């Protein structure tokens, strides 16, 4: 896979996402690349389930919403969405950069905006033995089709958010579905949440709390769970095809750090049109550093504008830096 | 009260968010600006229009996000001195004061301009008798239809305002004579029909293109002489009020007063948006730097850089970095 677009955009939290926007909103293409399987870098990772007081103009938002509304106003411009992924190296090749991910493949674009936060997530494991011997046969930390778990026996662990939407997305594909966590309330919307103990009580599927992972057994591949009673210590072996572990993602810095980037305590040094030491390269978000910067999603968002918008200029030399009005043009997509 | 921790210099976007933030750090602020309602250039522009590229909205009319952000703002009880401009920026010791065009005084620890491209004020004609009877027969905005019930009104101009209102006092002025310069109106395409249906009823004069040349009165309006401004025809209407709505011009005005660095009327700040003038933020449009763009979005980026420095340089104690939001109790309780 080596497609190519106008900007390549690293990470699609809320910053790199509204960058996004933005690039489109000068005509240009544009991809996504992240490990996460979904959109929403930190709010979608960490807090989808908590409300927001500080964007401008929401009084209250959930994370969850946020990250909805900013996915809806960058879809217009059709983006690509290339999740699941993430942005190992960072090559400069003529007139274009070149970026090839942890699944091997190479895009390329014009002008690159990095929008990486804290740093890549990654699923955290659990630590139990026979979860890492078996990763990618019988274990999963993600869902990449649910085909993938047809028919098949599921122990699903996990008590965020996450965890809540893939046993209920999947009643609809699996055999049987078994779901623990270490504790009794989950820190999922309570609407869902109670679609899934209802989906309980009505016997579509089976929730166990407390409850932990002692290990995965099998041969050549997953056969058999042992989970546990955090408390009690009883164990309980559960025949099973396939083990999804969605206890959450972590950050580690990650590949960055070896772009070749001006750094400052692992932060990007960008001047105020957000480009790094690196032409043709900017930054937005948790990202960047500079006198007065704080890790909030308001200043993010206004420095993605400024780095979308330097980043176009980049790219097509046609285009101006300053947009114009939105209002006096017409609504996106056209 | 007369004093407040910090003062807001326009109550716009970012002037209002600013405040919101200044309000997160437990501090109290005044917003002092011109217009009567806060929105500044949304407000006073483009209220009806959709705007396409503020952060989290597919779409949002200018005046919804202005009263979202007005209920954002709203539980930090912020101090709405509206309708006055601020004319001096002076520092006594640890204090900054602020007269305004009432003739108030306002102090605070610190101070934040978010003046976008100047303070806003309605445009006046120019007209002989205009300014002279202003308060006593000559209006530029309606505070309410019983001042102008049963009474002979020319109102002027060719936007949303005019044409609103020309239409909104049909069934309350005795008559409505409205005037603009130029042959075609640009208000909303639904009110200029509507407009032009009332006309064709009889329901109300309509002249153009027209300018008003003179308004003349003893202690009060009493008649107005206004002009095809291609025939030069001239034309002596009765009436009791002159209702003048061709408009907002902003001026920089005093701000270049205060002892700021400016750099083409705008000013200059560094990267955490201080000004050269200690305790002294700036936000929004009326600040410049490389890279710098005149859009909503990086206006709240800006605003809560100087709410958060300026609510530390008023309150020492306080960390700059203000934490999650998400993780602290809702704003007011
Ligand atoms: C519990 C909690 C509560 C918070 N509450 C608030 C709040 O109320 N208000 C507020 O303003 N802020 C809050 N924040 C901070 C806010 O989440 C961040 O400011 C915001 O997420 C930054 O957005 P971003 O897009 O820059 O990065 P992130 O959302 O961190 O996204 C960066 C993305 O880039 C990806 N990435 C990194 N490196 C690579 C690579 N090499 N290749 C590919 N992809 C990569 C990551 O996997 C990630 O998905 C909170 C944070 C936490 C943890
Ligand atoms: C999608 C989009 C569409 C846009 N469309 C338009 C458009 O159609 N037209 C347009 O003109 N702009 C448009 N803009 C620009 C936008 O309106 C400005 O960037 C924004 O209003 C700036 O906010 P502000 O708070 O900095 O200042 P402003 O909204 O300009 O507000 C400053 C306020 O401070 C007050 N003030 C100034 N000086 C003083 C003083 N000395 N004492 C007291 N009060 C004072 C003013 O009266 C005013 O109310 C658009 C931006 C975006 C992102």
């Amino acid at each position: 896979a080596a497609d190519h677009t106008d900007v390549l955009i690293v990470g699609a939290g809320p910053t790199g996402l509204f960058a996004g926007f933005y690039v489109g909103m000068r005509g240009l293409s544009f991809r996504f690349v992240d490990p996460l399987p979904e959109p929403g870098g930190q709010l979608t990772a960490l807090y989808p389930e908590k409300y927001i007081y500080d964007v401008a103009g929401f009084p209250k938002v959930y994370a969850k919403d946020l990250v909805k509304g900013l996915v809806e106003q960058v879809a217009p411009f059709n983006p690509v969405y290339s999740l699941g992924e993430r942005a190992e190296t960072l090559e400069r090749e003529g007139d274009l950069f070149k970026v090839t991910t942890s699944q091997g493949n190479a895009y390329t674009a014009k002008a690159v905006i990095i929008a990486a936060g804290v740093g890549a997530f990654e699923p955290r494991r659990i630590g139990a033995p026979g979860e890492r011997e078996f990763e990618g046969r019988g274990v999963y930390y993600a869902v990449k089709s649910k085909a993938e778990f047809q028919g098949k026996r599921v122990l699903i662990v996990g008590g965020g958010d996450s965890a809540v939407d893939w046993a209920l997305n999947l009643l609809d594909t699996a055999r049987r579905i078994t779901l623990i966590h270490r504790r009794p309330q989950f820190r999922a919307h309570e609407a869902s949440v109670k679609e899934l103990m209802k989906a309980h009580e009505e016997g579509r599927l089976e929730v166990l709390t407390p409850y932990e992972l002692r290990r995965v057994e099998g041969d050549e591949r997953v056969r058999w769970a042992v989970v546990f009673h955090n408390q009690t210590q009883e164990e309980l072996a559960l025949e099973v095809d396939a083990v999804l572990i969605l206890a959450g993602y972590i950050t580690k810095l990650g590949p960055l750090a070896n772009w070749g980037l001006a750094l400052e305590k692992n932060k990007i040094k960008v001047d105020t049109t957000m480009a790094t030491s690196i032409p043709g390269v900017y930054a937005c978000g948790d990202i960047v550093t500079y006198p007065g910067k704080l890790p909030l999603i308001v200043l993010g968002f206004g420095e993605a504008a400024i780095a979308a918008n330097h980043a176009a200029a980049y790219a097509n030399p046609a285009l101006k830096v300053n947009p114009g009005h939105s209002s006096e043009k017409a609504a996106p997509g056209t």
